[PDB]
């Protein structure tokens, strides 16, 4: 028996579990869109309003769910559109899979070059019979590299019948000798360390019980954040840069370091990964096992007792209260210019133990490292390595087709808002009940604070006219707020909360231009730089009561 | 004797008169930021929203003066946000230089970044050395122009804040005339045609004059490229219009009609009835290109139009011309009756209309891609002291803000309209905010069908199932307008256009200005698809189309040529 | 009514003139084999042996002749093979269409991004029916670009009927500018005209202006013979294949005028497209027309002039740099050098002969040694540079000039690289004269580590290979000389073989190095006097006077 190609190409989709899919119709993929029209039972199409959008939303798709990630764009224009969302899924590493519309065989541009370089696989179809197979090899490619797949398909292919008989939809413990001798270097350390990514998801448990057994701190990257909740008191954050200051300061002095699922005065580094290629990079390092990081975590776990309360211990314990302490002291005002550290106190107040959060690219990153308070049961993405603005909107709209019962934000800086704002509508069209919150400080804040430390000339490109999001939001008929007052704060979010449990909210924060601290510019030590430094650092920071690691480091007869 | 490689770059882009230039800064371009900073009053550096839209900017720029256009992205995805602006530049070749932040040479998302570029660009260089940077920068000028395209430049941000030596670093063809012979065979041949149309794209932008006498003095209907559109006043009375699918209902039916085609700067973007074709241009890779022709003369427009009229005179009114001339008469009086509509639900044929009645005899029209190119390719009554621009080649939609922009920047004397359905505004509409930082007084207008609508009457041509992705819920322009601080307005009567688009006309002696225009579903009449022939489709089908379209009064061309003695294409 | 779309394909290159083209087959090209077969009197198959030969010997076609040149390879590793001659042709400027089989629609490398950065216009035919007219746009680009056009062409595709029924201007002077420039050329105390191929059919022009205003004449190494080398004011060609003389006349300038082209006061310039108009140093005047009209309307406003110190200085540098060359040239016996070959070439080379030459010190010695004039051609890799060429070029040229003599010049490191294919000289009964410079060397690459490498030589002096004995091997008559005293003989068996045959000589040379131009130890006011004597002594330079001498001799400084 027959089948339109197109109908085939839906059906190796729906096999390999795609639930939605994003795009924008043209006439060079209307073929692909009849067919999409005939299943709209079995799979949802989103209509996005630009194609950018569909592709970032796809990524993030991948990136919280592991499934597949699927966004079309029209010939030309429109699968050109599709390129910061397939680039940020090539550089996380997530499978999406793109279609591009061309047009028909008999019926002028060539496609195929823009996309050699994101793709691991960037094919044209040339044979309605065959398509529904190279769209099932593009999948597995995808899944395969971890990153985009790209078929181009003229349109005249999908309205072509063919058999339905003949097309398919094609759908270890750790060495106990290293396990050993990795202990051993880890036993023996003065200052160790233990730094996860991504590649612990499944070990938060045994990260937190060998950091308490061993009295030995924690550290993530940044996308580790919440893998172990943020509330444990030997968690230092992340170091790199949306750094926090206790990891950033420890890396630094620690002699014995291990990398648990990552690959990044140590004179041992440690490392536990499941790929081969990854057991060496950044330093010379001296034990590297090859395994899974829950069980090689269990492994050191059933050979070590409770060892007592170090001198290291404790510093980074004293260092990690103070700067929480700091923290606190932001969100806790009560009245008076609103900054980003309320909107984010607001944001934990009336956060649930599960949701989610799509988070923009700029100082929202470092400002939500340090601020959202996440356990394992939390996700929160954004665009990690490509670092692409304008994801947040995206992310949400993923976040909540994925998870209809669960809560979702949006965090966005007023740049990054600006980038993707008209998919604000399709929140609304589609009902995605997210909570956006966009930082409203008229710059690219992120940005003004780079030209401060490096350039001669005055600021350029860095502060601009305001947008009234609470407008723009009222223009695609969301519900949205407008505040510039920490009193304000309460009140509104109270109002977001509940709207969301049916409807799209956007509370636009207009926020002051303050630098937030800068981990790595620390002026607090007496030694390293003026006391006048120092006072301006504490002025500027609000950071009168912060101490360096120095003075935890002595207060327990630690060297420096 | 010593400049920083930053300033000499800048002092380049100076030399060559580049006035203004777009982008976003970032840390991996914060160098070129710099020195773009310290010459703040001898280059204006325009802050965009989105980096496509300066890309667009930068083409419409190009487009419009014939000077290459400037912008630039930051590394990884600012650079990549450029490309849907330089795919337009490289279809409709306009010289554009882009530059793209990359991490220092020291430091050194490690991307390599070259790979990106190599599809779109003529010219696609990483900058190695600061001393050379200034010479890259001027080659891939020279090159973009060369070309007539794109040229990209990766910079590795420390080499713009590298000291190196001042002492290191750092036109127009006349033409000769046309072949005589060759000239006297092509005016021949055309003097010899029963039914000869001359048809002419932008190639033929210098001779509008020659256009219009040669079409005058020899009793020959005129059609254009779309971009054409305006090289002849659109007034003219044989002025067919363009073919192809912003298509006009006389250039569409007399084209099947010809014995004989002189294309002049064109070279076709069908025919049947024509037995010669005749062309002239400028490039010989030209000549030729689709299916065999016959007299082929490689020299400017211009010169050639005007030798051959140096050549011929008047002849009287032949059946082909009064024929062709009743036809368009027809036409027009049919699109005058959609805008002469004085009450009731808003068309885009009113909002059209009201621009025109609005318009300054120079204004600069930035069109977006959908409905709208039809539509104001109908509608709009231009001349040649207008300009209009649109992405013609790539097509693609967000670039009604974009171009209004780079029109305001160049000719901030000069009325500039957005002209943009809400698909096509949406995509860009950030970038309202930056009409409003930089006081550019465009006179917005969006036309607010809640449809995809071109791609709705696509899908209604060839698709089996029900319409999908070609419906969506509004979004209120006028909001979106107070929400960037811009003063705007929304209607949705045809009784409410007067008002409205005076006080627009007046905001926009000082600041910029929107109208959203909520219209109807309407399906804007196909000229490519016609049932009017009472003798080439059913009666039913005919009655159904006049219906629709509200095309009553429309006579098919055949009719025309039945009243003056000429035979049609259904008698062969 | 009905065609094959192969025959509609190969109809198509019939009709812009292409009488042959190369490749080697498979059977993801038989298709558009299948449809030459067919066509066997009508357009001319060359097999090579290796397919960059076919793509090198499509590229000198368009060199010599300014037709584009057509090659061929099979999918995958057929059109990888094509790259080195396909980047000879985008780099030196010239179009050449590439044919590249692929996989059947119907019955899977993705090929198209391999010709990506090579081609100008790079596309797979989806279609039987747009097939003829995708050949036809690529043959268009071709021309237009003035490079390489690929297609790749399903394999199912030409096997399939078809409808048969369904298949520049120079701007002249601104006579202001004109005027101009002959001012600023006039008014100079130390002028050069400096041209490169642009100037090709203006050589009367540039010799005629050279003798009136008294200016020497410089070129690229691409204009050698546009003016006759026997000219006693040609200086030769600057950078480095360099003559002596054009160098250190450059650095003694003051007024250059630049004719088809691309201490110094003023850049004067001559050029025919607008981007090139300042291109390397800053420039006055720029004329913007054609260089032969141009130097015909400058000799026109212009009038006999009298010799001047300049002049002088530079025919004396001339008289003794040629004298010099002469001297290498005219050994009579002892061990073999590549300066007697070159004589031995010089003295049976006919008036009209062709000389397809490869890359290494060939370039810089024939640069030297041959004497052409404007009935001459000669072809190389300029810009890409790639090695191996000689062959390829020489089995174009006799190809395309059956009735002129033609050699090939190659050192033994690029006669290596294509080798094989003096099988196809022999195959379409090609009589080129194919001389092979043997010094065991990369000879070129070694006198390269010497100038920069702080340790011994490596990968530049190997093993022998004999080339008669290769020639031999495809059954082509050759020889073997390692002594000056052998080369008449030998020249003249050649020459005479060559009237009906190919044939190979193997000069086996010594290792000397050729003189440096750009290397100079003559200035006992620059360099120490034992430099100097070793400097001579090395490159049998004891006549060879510095150009200062010369400036001193006339009133000249510096
Ligand atoms: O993003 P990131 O910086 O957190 O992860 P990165 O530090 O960039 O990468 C995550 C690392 O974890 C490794 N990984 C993934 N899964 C596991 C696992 N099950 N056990 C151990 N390592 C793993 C990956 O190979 C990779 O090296
Ligand atoms: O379709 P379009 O108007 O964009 O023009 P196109 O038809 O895409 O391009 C215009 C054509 O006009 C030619 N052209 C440009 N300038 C001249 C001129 N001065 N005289 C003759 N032809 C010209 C170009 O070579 C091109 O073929
Ligand atoms: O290789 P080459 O260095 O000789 O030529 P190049 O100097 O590398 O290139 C040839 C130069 O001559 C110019 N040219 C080509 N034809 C003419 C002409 N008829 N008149 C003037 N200049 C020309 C080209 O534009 C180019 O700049
Ligand atoms: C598309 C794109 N352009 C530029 C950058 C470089 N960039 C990094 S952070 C940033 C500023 C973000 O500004 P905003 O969203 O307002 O956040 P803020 O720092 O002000 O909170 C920029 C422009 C980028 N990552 N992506
Ligand atoms: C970036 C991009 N995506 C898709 C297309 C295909 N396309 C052409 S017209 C069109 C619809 C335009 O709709 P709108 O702007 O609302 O104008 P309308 O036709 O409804 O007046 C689309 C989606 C395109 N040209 N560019
Ligand atoms: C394919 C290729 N590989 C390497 C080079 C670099 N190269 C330039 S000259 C040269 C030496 C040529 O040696 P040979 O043919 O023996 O000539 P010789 O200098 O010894 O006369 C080399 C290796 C090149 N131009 N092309
Ligand atoms: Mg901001
Ligand atoms: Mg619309
Ligand atoms: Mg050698
Ligand atoms: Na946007
Ligand atoms: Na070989």
């Amino acid at each position: 028996t027959n089948i339109l190609a197109g109908a085939a190409v839906i059906k190796v989709l729906e096999a390999w579990g795609v639930d939605h899919l994003y795009g924008i119709p043209g006439g060079s993929i209307n073929s692909i869109m009849d067919a999409l029209s005939a299943e709209r039972d079995r799979i949802h199409y989103i209509q996005v309003r630009h194609e950018e959008v569909g592709a970032m939303a796809a990524a993030a798709d991948a990136k919280l769910t592991g499934k597949i990630g699927v966004c079309f764009g029209s010939a030309g224009p429109g699968g050109t559109h599709l390129m910061n969302g397939l680039y940020d899924a090539r550089e996380d590493h997530v499978p999406v899979l793109a279609l591009i519309g061309q047009f028909g065989t008999t019926g002028e541009m060539n496609e195929n070059p823009i996309y050699a370089d994101v793709a691991d696989y960037n094919v044209t179809a040339v044979n309605a019979a065959t398509l529904p197979h190279v769209i099932d090899e593009a999948i597995r490619r995808a899944y395969a590299h971890q990153g985009v797949a790209v078929v181009q398909i003229p349109v005249d292919l999908p309205w072509q019948q063919i058999p339905a008989e003949d097309w398919y939809a094609s759908a270890p413990e750790p060495d106990v000798q290293a396990v050993t001798r990795l202990t051993q270097t880890l036993l023996a350390a003065e200052r160790p360390l233990i730094y996860y990514g991504i590649g612990a998801r499944k070990a938060g448990k045994e990260l937190e019980q060998l950091s308490k057994t061993l009295k030995i701190p924690l550290m993530s990257t940044y996308p580790a954040k919440g893998i172990v909740a943020d509330r444990y008191p030997a968690y230092l954050g992340s170091a790199n840069r949306a750094a926090q200051k206790p990891a950033n300061e420890a890396l630094a002095q620690a002699d014995v370091v291990l990398f648990v699922g990552n690959n990044y005065n140590t004179r041992y580094f440690l490392q536990i990964d499941i790929d081969p290629a990854k057991l060496g990079k950044r330093h010379k390092t001296d034990i590297a096992v090859l395994a899974d990081a829950q069980k090689t975590l269990a492994a050191i776990l059933a050979q070590v007792s409770e060892r007592e309360s170090t001198p290291w211990w404790q510093a980074n314990l004293a260092n990690v209260k103070n700067w929480r302490a700091y923290l606190a002291s932001l969100e806790d005002k009560q009245e008076g210019p609103l900054q980003a550290y309320q909107v984010l106190r607001a944001v934990n107040k009336i956060a649930e133990p599960d949701a989610i959060y799509s988070i923009d690219v700029g100082d929202i990153n470092l400002n939500a490292n340090r601020h959202l308070k996440l356990t394992p049961s939390n996700r929160h993405i954004t665009s990690n390595l490509f670092a692409t603005m304008g994801v947040g909107i995206p992310g949400a709209i993923a976040a909540k087709l994925n998870y209809p019962e669960r809560q979702v934000f949006n965090l966005a800086g007023d740049g990054g808002a600006s980038m993707t704002m008209q998919d604000l509508a399709t929140q609304v069209q589609y009902h995605l009940p997210v909570i956006n919150v966009v930082f409203t400080n008229c710059q690219y804040g992120f940005i003004k604070d780079e030209q401060e430390d490096t350039n001669q000339n005055d600021f350029i490109g860095v502060e601009f006219n305001d947008i009234d999001f609470s407008k723009i939001a009222d223009g695609v008929h969301m519900q949205a707020f407008r505040v510039n007052k920490i009193e304000q704060l309460p009140d509104v979010f109270e109002q977001a909360k509940a709207i969301a449990q049916h409807e799209p909210v956007l509370i636009d924060a207009v926020i002051t231009g303050d630098r937030p601290l800068p981990a790595e510019k620390l002026r607090l030590d007496s030694a390293m730089s003026s006391a006048a430094d120092i006072e301006a650092f504490k002025q500027r920071y609000e950071a009168q009561d912060l101490q360096p690691l120095s003075t935890y480091l002595k207060q327990f007869g630690l060297d420096d």
